């Protein structure tokens, strides 16, 4: 509920917190944690994708959705239990700015992204820091 203030990258569709680096904080029952947090600061809806280095090593929930104009969506990255954050760890957000009154389930997201040319497609990194 209560998280720590992050810094800001502010990108054409989203701005994005935090700008660059990813700290990790225990939860209540000790599980390591780092919160990113979109903002969509267009008009229409935002889809958005969110890729790693390290496909296999942390959960990443939501990954591939979207984001309304002027709200916030939190995604919640965590390594896995018995793995340990490396500062050679990156994600990817991805996302590209919809139409008036598109459609957002998964198939049309789908559809979305096959359509999108790549000028369109704003990215941003970020990077693990230790432990």
């Amino acid at each position: 509920a209560f998280k720590k203030p992050l810094s800001v990258f502010k990108g054409p569709l989203l701005h994005i917190s935090p700008a660059e680096e990813l700290y990790f904080g225990s939860t209540e029952s000790g599980e390591k944690k780092t919160l990113i947090v979109l903002t969509n600061v267009t008009k229409n809806i935002v889809a958005f994708k969110v890729r790693t280095t390290a496909p296999e090593k942390y959960r990443v929930k939501p990954s591939n959705s979207s984001c309304d104009p002027g709200a916030s969506v939190d995604i919640v990255v965590s390594p896995h239990g018995g793995l340990t954050v490396s500062a050679q760890d990156r994600f990817l957000i991805m996302a590209a700015e919809m139409e008036q009154s598109s459609g957002t389930g998964p198939a049309e997201l789908t559809q979305f992204w096959k359509e999108v040319p790549r000028n369109k497609v704003m990215e941003h990194r970020l990077r693990c820091h230790t432990v």
